[PDB]
């Protein structure tokens, strides 16, 4: 468990040779350069990898329960092998957003850091919502977020051009506002329908 | 020496086989057309080109000490060889702006025109504005307009995809405001950190 504050040209953090069922490795980014690339990897420990709000971060955990926590950005997660969990502090915007390469049975996503008003479903809130054969991803965020946000923020998810997304609406009208509803991109088809909602938090079944 | 007042078909002035030390060509094109392409060549002479405010006037002197004047829309300035004066006269906006393509040692850019509160530095303003490994143009200009230019015009400069970019902020917020803020792009890596400003007028070192 490395503190690292103040250190802030590390552009590049590789633990990934490290060895045991838990060698746990922890680890922060002190960068504050706006617009940085800024690698960070994990070893066969459970981990735990937080990058910047500055910056585009890579964050790869290696074997075991990784933590990768999303901060700003456009961020690129892949939890290995294990029961990874991505959690979520920060919105982004629609272009700046996390993508999430990996996601598989067993892997969690903590969304309890983008509630903003109130806290999310709590049910097994699965079926995806469905669009016209040429609908764009413009169209299917408004349509995630087409409900009321305001008093309590509500989960929806869908499927675009061959990557799987999940929405967090917390506002009024049917506009995906950039600002305050949040996109979480994932790489591929992953069918969402029979997994469940924690507390805010969604395990991949 | 050509007046070319209501010569407003004009999109083609090729001066360029002209001849002596000075031979000196003058041009002033007195096109009107929104967003027409005009194309205006010097010859060996120490010229003096300027384009329309309406137009996207590519520029070329040949030999000898000519100067490049903007007015307006997206301009493709090229001095050849010889101390260029490439002189500003209009903000522009955030795409409609002046790209110099071959800015060297000895090339001055006059920055007068530009000076909306007070005038410029004066001193040899000297180091580039760095940010991360995938910074956006958007970034750079924001972060190179930061700060105060409401009574006392600053220019700052940078470094992006391969090119270098000079700003003048006349601002408040740290918003690069397209209006009233200004961008000159000037292709290729030419590195402005020893070179100095004249009155408003910045000589390449
Ligand atoms: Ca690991
Ligand atoms: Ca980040
Ligand atoms: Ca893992
Ligand atoms: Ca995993
Ligand atoms: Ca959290
Ligand atoms: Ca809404
Ligand atoms: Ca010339
Ligand atoms: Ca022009
Ligand atoms: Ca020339
Ligand atoms: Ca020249
Ligand atoms: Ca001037
Ligand atoms: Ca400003």
């Amino acid at each position: 468990n490395l503190t690292n504050t103040g250190n802030t040209a590390v552009t590049s953090f590789d633990a990934s040779a490290v060895t045991g069922t838990g060698s746990a490795v922890t680890f922060v980014s002190a960068n504050t350069t706006v617009g940085e690339v800024v690698t960070i990897r994990g070893g066969a420990g459970a981990d735990s990898l937080t990058g910047s709000a500055t910056a585009n971060d890579t964050i790869i955990g290696g074997a075991g329960a990784d933590t990768l926590v999303y901060t700003g950005g456009t961020d690129t997660f892949t939890g290995g092998t294990g029961a990874d969990i991505f959690d979520i502090n920060a919105i982004g915007t629609s272009t700046a957003f996390v993508t999430i390469t990996d996601a598989a049975v067993g892997d969690k996503l903590d969304l309890v850091g983008i509630s903003t008003n109130g806290a999310i479903a709590d049910g097994a809130f699965g079926a995806a919502v469905t669009l016209g054969a040429a609908a764009t991803l413009a169209q299917y965020l408004d349509a995630a977020a087409a409900g009321d946000g305001s008093g309590t923020s509500v989960a929806k998810w869908f499927q675009f051009g061959g990557d799987t997304y999940v929405v967090v609406d917390s506002s009024a009208g049917a506009t995906f506002v950039s600002g305050a509803d949040a996109v979480i991109k994932l790489t591929g088809l992953v069918t969402l329908t029979t997994s469940a909602f924690a507390t805010e938090v969604l395990t991949l079944a």
